[PDB]
């Protein structure tokens, strides 16, 4: 208990959900009081998105509603 | 490339979002041709939920509204 950094130090301005495959969402923790939405591509990469952007809510919305139609 | 199992073999019938603090969305892969929604509790546990249940869509819907309300 000295110094802890948020999981996401930087941001990103993507893109289409077409490249995304895995979405990991973390709530408020002991290292970060701000919610950060991380994503992983199909190639095998991980980035950080800023909830502050409207387009961000769109690409993350499409992967949440689309993950219920395919049964 | 022989035999791969879905990330979620079983299901669950929870509960309240109050216990959930992390959401992981998995798409179609080489092990599963179906979308499965996994979650981790604040206690340090991981379960699998069945997207085929309506009540399941509720507890997972609430973690999206309350996870973006914090400014």
């Amino acid at each position: 208990l000295r110094e802890l950094r948020c999981v996401c130090l930087q941001t990103t301005q993507g893109v289409h959900p077409k490249m995304i495959s895995n979405l990991q969402v973390f709530a408020i923790g002991p290292q970060c009081s701000k919610v950060e939405v991380v994503a992983s591509l199909k190639n095998g990469k991980e980035i950080c998105l800023d909830p502050e952007a409207p387009f961000l809510k769109k690409v993350i919305q499409k992967i949440l509603d689309g993950g219920n139609k395919e049964n």
